[PDB]
C-alpha cells in the first residue's frame, strides 16, 4: 500500500516520485 510521507520513506518502503500535500513536498512512499 502507498502513503505520502515526510520526510523521506521509512525504511523498506520503496519510493515512487514525489506528493505536494499541503503545499509541501513529501516522498510518495509504497
Amino acid at each position: 500500500a502507498c502513503y505520502c510521507r515526510a520526510p523521506a520513506c521509512i525504511a523498506g518502503e520503496r519510493r515512487y516520485g514525489t506528493c505536494i500535500y499541503q503545499g509541501r513536498l513529501w516522498a510518495f512512499c509504497c
